[PDB]
Protein backbone atom coordinates (compact mmCIF):
# COMPACT_ATOMS: atom_id res chain seq x y z
CA UNK A 1 0.00 0.00 0.00
CA UNK A 2 3.01 2.38 -0.23
CA UNK A 3 1.57 4.86 -2.82
CA UNK A 4 -1.49 5.27 -0.60
CA UNK A 5 0.23 6.01 2.68
CA UNK A 6 0.07 9.64 3.72
CA UNK A 7 -2.19 12.56 4.57
CA UNK A 8 -4.69 13.55 1.88
CA UNK A 9 -6.78 16.68 1.44
CA UNK A 10 -10.03 16.92 -0.44
CA UNK A 11 -9.83 18.95 -3.62
CA UNK A 12 -13.12 18.24 -5.42
CA UNK A 13 -16.41 16.37 -5.05
CA UNK A 14 -19.16 15.34 -7.46
CA UNK A 15 -22.49 13.74 -6.65
CA UNK A 16 -21.71 13.08 -2.99
CA UNK A 17 -25.12 14.31 -1.78
CA UNK A 18 -26.78 12.04 -4.30
CA UNK A 19 -24.66 9.12 -3.16
CA UNK A 20 -25.58 9.74 0.45
CA UNK A 21 -29.27 9.97 -0.50
CA UNK A 22 -29.06 6.62 -2.24
CA UNK A 23 -27.34 5.09 0.80
CA UNK A 24 -30.21 6.39 2.98
CA UNK A 25 -28.48 9.16 4.88
CA UNK A 26 -31.00 11.67 6.29
CA UNK A 27 -31.16 15.34 5.36
CA UNK A 28 -29.41 16.85 8.42
CA UNK A 29 -26.57 14.37 8.38
CA UNK A 30 -26.10 14.89 4.64
CA UNK A 31 -25.88 18.64 5.10
CA UNK A 32 -23.31 18.50 7.82
CA UNK A 33 -21.35 15.61 6.22
CA UNK A 34 -21.36 17.33 2.80
CA UNK A 35 -19.72 20.42 4.18
CA UNK A 36 -17.07 18.52 6.22
CA UNK A 37 -13.73 18.39 4.51
CA UNK A 38 -11.37 16.55 6.88
CA UNK A 39 -8.00 15.39 5.68
CA UNK A 40 -7.84 11.59 5.34
CA UNK A 41 -4.86 9.61 6.59
CA UNK A 42 -3.69 6.16 5.48
CA UNK A 43 -1.01 4.43 7.51
CA UNK A 44 0.38 0.88 7.49
CA UNK A 45 1.97 -1.17 10.25
CA UNK A 46 2.85 -4.67 9.21
CA UNK A 47 -0.26 -6.16 7.62
CA UNK A 48 -2.60 -3.70 9.33
CA UNK A 49 -3.84 -0.73 7.34
CA UNK A 50 -5.48 2.22 9.12
CA UNK A 51 -7.72 4.82 7.45
CA UNK A 52 -8.45 7.78 9.74
CA UNK A 53 -10.26 11.13 9.39
CA UNK A 54 -9.79 14.41 11.32
CA UNK A 55 -13.37 15.72 10.71
CA UNK A 56 -15.61 18.72 11.58
CA UNK A 57 -18.47 16.28 11.06
CA UNK A 58 -17.54 12.96 12.70
CA UNK A 59 -14.10 11.49 13.31
CA UNK A 60 -13.57 7.95 12.09
CA UNK A 61 -10.82 5.36 12.26
CA UNK A 62 -10.74 1.88 10.79
CA UNK A 63 -7.97 -0.65 10.98
CA UNK A 64 -8.03 -3.83 8.96
CA UNK A 65 -6.20 -6.59 7.19
CA UNK A 66 -6.83 -6.97 3.45
CA UNK A 67 -9.41 -9.66 2.76
CA UNK A 68 -10.61 -9.95 6.36
CA UNK A 69 -14.10 -8.81 7.33
CA UNK A 70 -14.46 -6.27 10.12
CA UNK A 71 -17.07 -4.25 11.93
CA UNK A 72 -17.29 -0.59 10.93
CA UNK A 73 -19.47 2.21 12.30
CA UNK A 74 -19.66 4.71 9.44
CA UNK A 75 -19.66 8.50 9.74
CA UNK A 76 -23.49 8.48 9.28
CA UNK A 77 -23.79 5.84 12.05
CA UNK A 78 -24.48 2.72 10.01
CA UNK A 79 -23.18 -0.45 11.57
CA UNK A 80 -21.74 -2.33 8.61
CA UNK A 81 -19.67 -5.44 7.85
CA UNK A 82 -16.73 -4.29 5.74
CA UNK A 83 -14.15 -6.10 3.64
CA UNK A 84 -11.29 -4.25 1.91
CA UNK A 85 -9.15 -5.87 -0.76
CA UNK A 86 -6.42 -4.64 -3.07
CA UNK A 87 -7.51 -5.51 -6.68
CA UNK A 88 -5.09 -4.55 -9.43
CA UNK A 89 -3.69 -1.76 -7.34
CA UNK A 90 -7.14 -0.38 -6.31
CA UNK A 91 -8.36 -0.55 -2.72
CA UNK A 92 -11.91 -1.91 -2.89
CA UNK A 93 -14.05 -1.45 0.22
CA UNK A 94 -17.40 -3.21 0.42
CA UNK A 95 -19.86 -2.37 3.19
CA UNK A 96 -22.84 -4.65 3.93
CA UNK A 97 -25.77 -3.69 6.16
CA UNK A 98 -29.54 -4.37 6.28
CA UNK A 99 -29.38 -6.37 3.06
CA UNK A 100 -27.78 -3.40 1.24
CA UNK A 101 -24.27 -2.95 -0.18
CA UNK A 102 -22.04 -0.03 -1.16
CA UNK A 103 -18.55 -0.08 -2.60
CA UNK A 104 -15.88 2.57 -2.18
CA UNK A 105 -12.84 2.34 -4.46
CA UNK A 106 -9.66 4.30 -3.77
CA UNK A 107 -6.95 4.58 -6.42
CA UNK A 108 -3.83 6.60 -7.19
CA UNK A 109 -4.03 8.57 -10.43
CA UNK A 110 -1.20 10.97 -11.18
CA UNK A 111 -0.74 12.97 -7.96
CA UNK A 112 -4.35 12.33 -6.89
CA UNK A 113 -6.01 9.73 -4.70
CA UNK A 114 -9.43 9.30 -6.31
CA UNK A 115 -12.35 7.95 -4.23
CA UNK A 116 -15.34 6.50 -6.07
CA UNK A 117 -18.38 5.76 -3.91
CA UNK A 118 -21.07 3.62 -5.55
CA UNK A 119 -24.57 2.81 -4.27
CA UNK A 120 -26.71 1.04 -6.86
CA UNK A 121 -26.46 3.17 -9.96
CA UNK A 122 -25.17 6.32 -8.21
CA UNK A 123 -21.43 7.13 -8.23
CA UNK A 124 -19.72 9.93 -6.42
CA UNK A 125 -16.14 10.88 -7.19
CA UNK A 126 -14.06 12.69 -4.65
CA UNK A 127 -10.53 13.77 -5.52
CA UNK A 128 -7.76 14.14 -2.94
CA UNK A 129 -4.15 15.39 -3.19
CA UNK A 130 -1.31 15.17 -0.64
CA UNK A 131 -1.63 17.66 2.16
C1 LIG B 1 -18.92 10.93 5.19
C2 LIG B 1 -19.73 9.80 4.63
C3 LIG B 1 -21.08 9.67 4.96
CL1 LIG B 1 -21.84 10.77 5.98
C4 LIG B 1 -21.94 8.68 4.45
C5 LIG B 1 -21.45 7.70 3.64
C6 LIG B 1 -20.10 7.76 3.27
C7 LIG B 1 -19.24 8.77 3.73
O1 LIG B 1 -17.88 8.79 3.30
C8 LIG B 1 -17.41 7.95 2.13
C9 LIG B 1 -16.05 8.48 1.72
C10 LIG B 1 -15.92 9.74 1.27
C11 LIG B 1 -14.66 10.38 1.06
O2 LIG B 1 -14.46 11.55 0.75
N1 LIG B 1 -13.61 9.54 1.39
N2 LIG B 1 -12.31 9.90 1.34
C12 LIG B 1 -11.69 8.77 1.71
C13 LIG B 1 -10.25 8.67 1.73
C14 LIG B 1 -9.45 9.60 1.04
C15 LIG B 1 -8.04 9.51 1.07
C16 LIG B 1 -7.42 8.51 1.84
C17 LIG B 1 -8.21 7.61 2.51
C18 LIG B 1 -9.60 7.67 2.46
N3 LIG B 1 -12.51 7.68 2.01
C19 LIG B 1 -13.74 8.22 1.80
N4 LIG B 1 -14.97 7.63 1.95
Amino acid sequence: CDAFVGTWKLVSSENFDDYMKEVGVGFATRKVAGMAKPNMIISVNGDVITIKSESTFKNTEISFILGQEFDEVTADDRKVKSTITLDGGVLVHVQKWDGKSTTIKRKREDDKLVVECVMKGVTSTRVYERA
